[PDB]
């Protein structure tokens, strides 16, 4: 059973906030599944990415202070730079579905990414949970709607 | 590009018969198995149960004298004769176990669901496809098929 875990902290612009839980990532038949075990979120879906660089640490943008910055775009190593889904293989592989959360604030729906195969390709990302939610697109708002980096944990 | 594509109606499953009209689903073929992307409305928030029934009914049926929704569909589809409910990542379960259907705050259905395990549209013609009450752990613990519990609607599947 090739399965590992990744903790999740609040991202804020001063650092990381406290602990939200994890993510267990687990390799099937089908694709790598990633099984929740967050708190404390918006209930609805959420952008749910694996970003480029092994960091939640904040950067600086436009001169402000913006959440879990330091991890860069989506894993993207096609170099489509385009964001398209967990099902395209024509965009990001990073994408990841939704983040589906509950009533309570938290996440236990598992999601399959069918395109990931082993841990080895998650091992060294940050694993990157938005506020808005994801249409699979970059239309009408780019990166599936996401917005900004509310939550992160690097993988390893 | 291109992909086969088909589109299902849902309506409600009432004792009685058939209920409100509450939108459909499409089913598409994609490189990774088949995706449902629902556009429902008139749903409980929170995540449902969600599988394909093997007979291609959605009417009542009768148990002890009382009519049942939906319970003309049959059992949950499995050639494979498996007899376990073990979701859509399982290989050794139902094969018409699809991922839980997640209904939003408002009780509209968006979020698609990919079905890795079925590959094209003709393991899935000619099936009910059925929404319950409660929800799925794609398990028979503690509770039986996922703890789906009562059909609350359904879909034939052309
Ligand atoms: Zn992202
Ligand atoms: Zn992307
Ligand atoms: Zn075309
Ligand atoms: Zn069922
Ligand atoms: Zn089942
Ligand atoms: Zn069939
Ligand atoms: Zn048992």
């Amino acid at each position: 059973k090739a399965s590992m875990t990744v903790k999740i902290n609040e991202s804020l612009p001063q650092g990381n906030g406290k602990a939200l839980g994890t993510v267990t990532v687990t390799e099937t038949a089908y694709g790598l599944l990633f099984t929740p075990h967050l708190t404390g979120l918006a209930p609805g879906i959420h952008g749910f990415h694996l970003h480029e660089k092994p960091s939640c640490a904040p950067g600086m943008k436009d001169g402000k202070a913006v959440p879990a910055l330091a991890a860069g775009g989506h894993l993207d190593p096609n170099k489509t730079g385009v964001h398209l889904g967990p099902y395209n293989d024509k965009g990001h592989l990073g994408d990841l579905p939704g983040l589906v959360v509950n009533a309570d604030g938290t996440a236990t729906y598992p999601v399959l990414a069918p395109r990931l195969k082993s841990l080895s390709e998650v091992k060294q990302h940050a694993l990157m949970i938005h506020a808005g939610g994801d249409n699979y697109s970059d239309h009408p708002m780019p990166l599936g709607g996401g917005g900004a980096r509310m939550a992160c944990g690097v993988i390893e």
